[PDB]
């Protein structure tokens, strides 16, 4: 069965840096991409990017190419992001998401089969 | 960016009813949509991917049809753990989108 278990929740101040991790289990962790993605109350998904884990390339939404960077550790089965220059508008839920086996080789489904629980971060001053 | 629309916003129906829940995209996106459940606690799960295929576990009744913009998800014999919010996803370009969901509510 697989599972994302992600990091808890966190209370960070305006302008800091976090990070958060999406610990894999039950499955390949390098045969699959990492997706991660932001949702604010009661909205939709915002997708950030994928990383793979298997050659650590890492695909961002241009909305987060400066806000978010995404890492994998290879060995302890576990995907990171790290957030920087925290503001009230990244107050949000943030989940993690493995890909879906592709449709063929080169042509992915974009579609994320199994999701971490979220991870809710709250930006105050 | 592919704009993905969802209609209704919300949606009421009862226990063992037949509902259908619609989805637009900006453009052709040739079947690569994608539909999740999000229930009250925040747990998402994959239930149709590329307009029509059951993702692994999910039950018979869900159901996708759709091509070009317009899709649709179809919940026969409605349950009680079917009462979430869903939401489409186009996959075809990147970045992947999402619509604004419809809360199915009894
Ligand atoms: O493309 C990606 C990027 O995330 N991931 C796909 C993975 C991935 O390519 C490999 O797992 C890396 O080792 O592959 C997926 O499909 C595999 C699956 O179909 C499997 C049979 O169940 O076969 C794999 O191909 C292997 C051949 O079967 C072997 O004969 C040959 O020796 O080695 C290849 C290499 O794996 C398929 O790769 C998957 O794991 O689901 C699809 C992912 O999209």
């Amino acid at each position: 069965q697989v599972q994302l278990q992600q990091s808890g929740a966190e209370l960070a101040k305006p302008g800091a840096s976090m990070k958060m991790s999406c610990r894999a289990s039950g499955y390949s962790f390098t045969s699959y991409w990492i997706h991660w993605l932001k949702q604010r109350p009661d909205q939709g998904l915002e997708w950030i990017g994928y990383i793979d884990p298997a050659t650590a390339y890492t695909e961002s939404n241009q909305k987060f190419k400066d806000k978010a960077i995404l890492t994998a550790d290879r060995s302890s089965n576990t995907a990171f992001m790290y957030l920087n220059s925290l503001t009230s508008e990244d107050s949000a839920v943030y989940y993690c998401a493995r890909e879906s086996p592709r449709l063929r080789r080169g042509i992915y489904y974009y579609a994320m089969d199994y999701w971490g629980q979220g991870t809710t971060v709250t930006v105050s001053s």
